[PDB]
């Protein structure tokens, strides 16, 4: 039936059976999806202070929209982010659909980075207001030669604690600069969960070598309940939102109990899916004689959207028929914890 | 009888049943209404706002009380004079839904309210939780066939959820009564309707007016769950506001107020689609051409669980489950189309 | 293998299983615990507030952690003197559910609240996703047989949904202990509970006090998805408040602030209906006659997702989804009877 | 159906038809509503008013909202100290039936009233014209057999329709809340019932408290046209009065103005007769006998005519007249006994 | 799976699917657009062209982005008087398709465009490969029903293939925007239309214009394989030309030249056949009479193979063969009738 492709890209996420998958459930009457893809080479930093004496490169692949992958002890975010933000780099779907823009509120000036504590808005620039994630999936490949290959990895998924200070907001291009702005995970929850987390504890947990991982594919996991869309509500901040104050431009709520915190924690994040934290215990990087283990991150994003009437993606939404297999392909596909399987 | 509460969920003017609900089992003991108006309107002869124009805007929303909002209304010309875009309101006053405007600090009934002075939204319904069986609105034009020209253009869209498109606004369609519901607020017209590309959505579907009695508009519901609306408490000040006329339409002063996007939850179900129409009628100038005249049947068939203060809350039944619920729904919502024959 | 969790979610007092589950799913890993506690209720000897009344008053609600509330009982005569109806409340001490009243500056825990200086209500569970698989109350009068009189009546309601109808109290019903749960507010009575005509409510029954031994009160859960409650945090300076007495009863200071919403919402499982119980015992003058003594018996069987700080996360199990859940769910909620056969 | 009709006719509590009418063609579109409240009673220990008395004295009236008071009543010591009779009400809250009473001026809503200033008794059920289709009352002794002693004694009377002996009290039996029904006045105990005569009146039966379960009383109607009554509109000042305490009793400052015959007149059917009981209870001194409890069901059979504004209007249906209904009343009213077997 | 792309081949107005396709397999990934509009026409009156003229003619081609091209319309004769037969354009303003003419050396966008000086139609979708799937107009009186007279006929035929009978004018039908389409040239009336005896081509038909609500005009593909257009780059000095007034519809200066041929090859979609319309319509004497106003309603399925630069790249779909494509084709193009019941 026509609703295979739909399933397959349900628990496939880089499955080539549409460009258009959809959760058939019939949820969303008239929507279209966008499938947003990124590819970028990443390189564990040789950080001065903060990551000093420490191979480790900190992954969290998360269900926030638009910019779903945090890595902390970066090359680029060491180069990027001097000894702030944990020295985190993030992967986005710039040019595609999904995103913000950062305006001077009274004047409507797109403006970034924010000037806070003057009011700010962050305009919704994708025509819609309900989105919801079909399938979320990361690839990581040791690129290395094979007298570099060496380390190991580790990684879980998890229930997220849901605290506003756990996400952020930063450019989806990957820069600290450029004012098309997604919602990430917020390095701030590796030093309050992340770092301390006793891994091997989390069912699911597993293992391997650095140059092993090719084989892997991390993917979160919805309910088998229904999928509920997320909506984006209209949001505008003052002190409400605070950074680092350097020039890492990552932005995320001053406390956790403002009506603020918790609208940008809701609108932001997809609360159906589950989280992933990778650990990965790479080749040494001093910048002398050893130059650290390079990777290439594949991470797509299959999201569904209802355009308001204003968009001019509108024309193209097609119907959203239920499919009687989808709740069982839902329950087979999150009956199983580990947190990588064989791609 | 699970088939009189799908032949009422498809069809919402059905004299199937006069106790509607959806047969899902999520309310565990309920009552339902089928709200209903029957309104005459005809396009107004605007002086300023709508000069000149012959189109008489139309939107069906699922909000609670006030569905249909009507622009450029001979009613809303003489109720509302260069204010709100002279529209004109078809609510349900009269019926067990609605609400109270309240001075806070005293408790004293005030329409319009005092703002900045504290007031209170009091829920009069004896409920909290509330949801839309099925929503249904059919217009005949009235007109003899020496003047039934015009035609009309409709489409159903997914709403971009802001609150200042909803507003409060008495039941009965005056401005003064105090008996308040919510309805789509004009000021979506300004920044949404009047310049949408109504061709372009998806079940867009055109006609003439004469023809227009022959069409039947309903809201469609989603196939999965249809989850009840919760009305919260609301105190106000400031948060809300209104053109500042005698038009006595508030709405929520900005869109990120805490208080504003409780009015939007509270006010709408949210598991419904909008509707919007509009109908090039025959000129209204006031002197060789005098309008079209329609017929307005508005339903809106609720279900709610009372609260045990209320004097409904004895006469509530049980939510039987049903199976065929999901295919009902899906069947309904699988076709796009704008109107469909009656 | 689901037979256990349905059995569980029929009868919350049944042995089929320790880790019970509602099998749709919803929770991909997670743990369950069985939330129980005995305690021997009397009606009190009042001196003022309940003088001369042989009724006690028991409201039986989804908050988590201190889901039963009683007025006019002799625990909450000495307790909570002339004050906050002179209740008792039986709640969920010693397990993992929880809260921890801080001071918000120095994250010092302190018990009662300094208000109005910054506090915070910090989450001691390892979880912030909660819902209740069933819940349940038995009833035993405990008296002799000579003294066996009375009679009792209940009624399920459709909660009014207002946030000052519930509050914090600890965990173990006392008024000190910093281990703080969610209760039914005391002020429900005096605003719907006292002056509610029971006899006209729908599932209304009455019996003998000699017979409630026979009888057991569950809350009815929602045919449809039972979706979690979120725990969200929770900072409070005014916005909460209390009689000013020694009870420590503390709820939102209004029905219409940002936290009196957040507090109502993470501390009710709001797919659940509300149970309310009238007894009406022997007389307790203080010295010779010491009234009617019961055995309250209350269990709340609650799903949750742990996070991974907590040392309980390595003990979740996946949940898989069951195809007769949304059967066993509406067979149990399609009877309103208040109380069934034990 | 006739036959249902007649048997709520001669049977309150008969389960025949939950929309009982008097058929005889009077009220063209009407509904009926079957108030009912369940109390439990206890003889009280009052200090000073009924100081060493055990005489439970009750009255049933065909009062529109709280037809019975009862003197001398553990509930009225407490509520009412010292003051009208130590009394308690049992009214008929949250049923469409009742008033709110307001500050005329301002309107704003407010109980007890602020006599001198002008108020006004608002009609909040949304009709005018009312009448009583049949009314109940029955009792039955809570006490153990150690302790189940005690007679009573009963009479139907003609009343004298003086307008002090109606009174204006809250519906739920409260002092506070501000949904107000129409009461007999204790201070009709004092004028007429205690100094009266009871064993010579037609009718007059007595009975042993033990044996009052299988008893029941109703009031008995005319065999003539059962007209009904119309509620004029209420706005007072110094025309009303109470005792000036704390038990919030209203009533007629005298016998003669206009204001006491309107109130007289709205508050009562004078179809229907009046019924008077004394319970010679169990001594209750606080300290070695704690009185006799009761358990007390009244129900009130009510038609009405429901005005165009009100949201009951759309559920009235035809009054179709019935040969037998003479017959039957004629049959009812023939035997003057106060009770009669359930 | 490809029922909905044939119901939409031979149904242009079918609302089976919102991205039709042509099931062969031609283009291996691509993307399709449903290009609507509706728009309000009636004859105009003249001072020179058309004086006492009652006859709209109306040519239905398969140009990119402007279909329709109506002469002797009241908004033809408005926005160009005495200018290119005074016709008016319906297009496709604001969806994927057009260009946009530029200044060649400076690239600044520019439109009317500078004669002689060096001009750049620069292609702004992001396809160069386009094919009609398949095209409809849809004509509907809205004259009321005692001014429904006159006469219409049509007929389709096999295109001339002239350069000069296609022009580029702005999208949305004014003479202003530089958003610009191919449309129907009105010389093509002048050297063929005016003086074509309509009755003798085959396929010809006539009707009453108050019937022609029922009926539906669609171009007619071939049976064999659709070729699919290719849009060449255009540069122009005075290779294209204009009437010189401010009509600003341009065309190819000569049918000779190899830009007159690269822009009748690109614009036109050369697989389909055109459709001549004839309206005869009541006369519009511009103050008393306004002659016959119709409802058009135009749409052109079209589909593109988006290049790697659009947007529009990432949401291309694979084509996929259909073995009942040919006989789709041929059974729609079998039938020379040039409109068929609606």
């Amino acid at each position: 039936s026509g609703a295979a492709k739909h399933h397959a890209v349900r628990v496939k996420p880089f499955s080539n059976a549409t460009t258009q998958p959809k959760i058939p459930d019939g949820l969303l009457t008239s929507s279209l999806s966008r499938r947003l893809q990124n590819v970028v080479g990443v390189r564990n930093g040789n950080s001065p202070s903060v990551h000093a004496g420490s191979d480790v490169m900190h992954v969290v692949i998360a269900p926030t929209l638009g910019v779903p992958v945090m890595i902390a002890n970066s090359a680029e975010g060491v180069l990027k982010r001097p000894g702030l933000s944990q020295e985190s780099s993030f992967i986005g779907f710039p040019g595609q659909t999904v995103g913000f823009e950062n305006l001077i509120e009274s004047t409507g000036v797109p403006t970034w980075p924010p000037t806070i504590p003057t009011g700010q808005k962050l305009e919704n620039k994708g025509g819609f207001v309900l989105w919801r994630i079909i399938s979320q999936g990361l690839r990581i490949d040791l690129a290395n030669s094979d007298e570099e290959n060496d380390g190991w990895f580790e990684a879980c998924r998890f229930n997220w604690r849901n605290v506003p200070r756990d996400v952020c907001m930063t450019p989806l291009d990957g820069s600290t600069t450029t004012n098309s702005i997604g919602i990430a995970p917020n390095p701030l929850w590796l030093e309050e969960v992340g770092y301390g987390m006793a891994m091997v504890e989390q069912p699911g947990y597993k293992s391997g070598l650095l140059k092993d991982i090719k084989k892997a594919e991390f993917m979160l996991h919805p309910r088998t309940t229904t999928h509920d869309p997320t909506l984006i509500d209209p949001f505008e901040y003052g002190g409400s939102m605070t950074s680092s104050g350097g020039i890492d431009n990552v932005y995320y709520p001053s406390d956790n109990v403002s009506g603020n915190a918790v609208r940008f924690r809701d609108m932001g994040v997809d609360q159906n899916m589950d989280w992933i934290y990778i650990r990965l215990h790479c080749r040494p990087n001093n910048g002398t004689s050893s130059l650290g283990s390079n990777f290439l991150f594949n991470v797509i994003q299959n999201v569904e959207v209802a355009f308001n009437p204003s968009s001019d993606f509108a024309a193209f939404q097609t119907i959203n028929k239920a499919d009687t297999k989808t709740k069982m392909v839902a329950d087979g596909l999150n009956n199983n914890p580990d947190v990588f399987n064989g791609r």
